[PDB]
């Protein structure tokens, strides 16, 4: 590189360019004694270095901005058109450039990093994106959490999409110009630009590229998905969503499958494609008990987020008076069972929507249709004890097209698989005990090795769910969720309350054809 390239984007007086720092590099940047407030670091005795990000503590969507314009204005799912509540907040052309300037004046005479970074692990469809930050750490994030690229691939590198986090700066200007605040997210799709002003979270640094990978994939044909994916040795390819406390995590660790990613893939032609290099998981409450291979992974070259760090340099995992949203990032390779040296695979052929419903009415595990995959893989229920929780696509927050969208594209690329959905309860039955997970895992295995796929089947009543009339290593009883309450008629009452908050959640979706037309799919009231 050199500082002239940088001078293109508006940056100039450059002192001095760091760029695609090596780990050791970062770590004595890391502990450098000059550096002041949120840019300092401690090394803990696990031997990652710990850092603070002040106030933002998690993801700031009050402050997501998306320039409007001809490249955005008929394509993206705006926050102030339709029915469906979102994020995606239209910005003026002419505050994104005050916006970008506020960053690029904050970078301007600063020793700077650059990183260079792929987001997706296929060659012919991954984003090149160049990071560009005065602080080591954070640049030590998007290195863990980016796909790093060889030497060889950084001689030919072209930038597609620019991150440029100016964390030290905020808006002055913001309440005139109609924002929620002096710090702002902000993207410009026909700069192919993301800005960060004032948030320290790491998170916004990943997400972000999450986000323009959600617009520009599915108007592509590629499907993405928030979702973990491994690999068993015959290449079978299985995808699992779910969100948080249904079992994902848990079920998708096998030491007989490879892990592809555990957060973001796509679905292009060639098969699905993890987004990331890394993995950024939360730590509270973590134990070496409990979560051997993330604890494990918590060594040089991890990044610590907000987690408590004692006088003694050791970590207290369970103090979350800073933040539940402690956090750790590391390289994907310190997983060791993982799909390497490339983070992808052939087509998935078996989909696995993950659900705690704490109303005890669905069962442990269904077959869906081509129709009630789209309907679910929408609704993205689960509960807790029962409060539901609807998060369509499993994750709205980076959504940036249509929900609707993404549910076409993902069972189109299922077709063309010929792969099969499964809903599976990994929550609780009539008996108001949860599912165990000896049964969720002897499902999980069934499903995988494709016993299920032309197996006879029972329907369900209302939500109308192809139900295994056996499945092997799995008490037959426990199959109909109805056998667990006194009466069918005790089931029917609360698949009635489910049934309808799934009909009200799914209202909002109506709007465009697609939503409209899967309503018929969708659970059926008793009449």
């Amino acid at each position: 590189l050199t500082p002239q390239e940088l001078e293109a984007y508006g940056i100039s007086d450059v002192h001095d360019i760091v760029y695609n720092p090596s780990y050791d590099l970062l770590y004595q940047e890391e502990l450098d004694p000059s550096l002041t407030g949120y840019e300092r670091g401690v090394l803990t005795n696990l031997g990652a270095v710990a850092v603070d990000t002040g106030i933002f503590t998690g993801r700031s969507p009050k402050d997501k901005y998306i320039v409007r314009d001809d490249t955005t204005r008929d394509t993206f799912w705006w926050a102030d058109k339709g029915k469906g509540k979102n994020d995606n907040k239209p910005l003026s052309p002419e505050t994104w450039q005050h916006l970008k300037g506020l960053v690029t004046r904050q970078l301007s005479g600063k020793r700077l990093f650059v990183v260079d970074a792929f987001c997706g692990a296929n060659p012919d469809t991954r984003l090149s994106v160049r990071f560009i930050t005065e602080v080591a750490w954070q640049a030590h994030f998007v290195k863990n959490m980016f796909i790093r690229p060889s030497d060889e691939e950084l001689a030919g590198f072209k930038p597609d999409f620019i991150v440029m986090n100016g964390a030290k700066c905020t808006n002055p200007q913001w309440k005139e110009q109609g924002l929620n605040s002096e710090n702002f997210v902000a993207f410009n799709l026909t700069e192919r630009m993301q800005l960060i002003g004032g948030t320290w979270y790491g998170g916004e640094m990943i997400k972000g590229m999450v986000s323009m990978m959600n617009y520009l994939l599915p108007l592509k044909g590629i499907a993405s998905m928030h979702c973990s994916a491994n690999v068993g040795e015959k290449g079978d390819v299985a995808v699992f969503f779910g969100l948080s406390g249904t079992g994902k995590t848990t079920l998708s660790t096998d030491p007989k499958r490879r892990l592809i990613g555990d957060d973001e893939h796509g679905w292009d032609d060639d098969g699905v494609f993890n987004f990331e290099g890394g993995c950024y998981a939360k730590t509270i409450k973590l134990s070496k008990e409990a979560e051997p291979e993330i604890y494990n992974a918590i060594r040089r070259d991890a990044l610590l987020e907000n987690v408590t760090v004692r006088e003694d340099g050791t970590i207290d995992f369970d103090d979350g008076s800073k933040t539940e949203n402690t956090r750790v990032s590391y390289p994907i390779y310190h997983i060791d069972n993982i799909v390497k040296p490339v983070s992808k695979a052939g087509h998935a052929t078996k989909v696995i929507f993950l659900t705690a419903d704490a109303f005890g009415v669905l069962p442990p595990v269904s077959r869906l249709t081509a129709d009630q995959t789209q309907y679910h893989f929408l609704s993205g229920f689960t509960a807790k004890l029962p409060t539901p929780t609807f998060s369509a696509c499993f994750g709205a927050a980076f959504l940036s097209l249509h929900p609707t969208q993404y549910a076409e594209v993902l069972v189109k690329r299922m077709q063309a698989a010929g792969a099969q959905a499964y809903l599976v309860n990994t929550g609780w039955n009539g008996t108001g005990k949860r599912i165990s997970i000896k049964d969720t895992r002897a499902i999980i295995d069934a499903i995988l090795n494709g016993s299920l796929d032309n197996a006879e089947t029972f329907t369900l009543p209302m939500f109308n769910l192809a139900i295994p009339t056996e499945l092997p290593g799995v008490d037959t009883k426990i199959l109909d969720p109805r056998n667990t309450y006194a009466s069918p008629e005790q089931w029917q009452e609360k698949a009635e309350t489910l049934a309808k908050l799934f009909i009200d959640n799914f209202d909002k979706y109506t709007d465009t054809p697609a939503g409209a037309a899967l309503v018929a799919a969708g659970p059926k009231l008793h009449h």
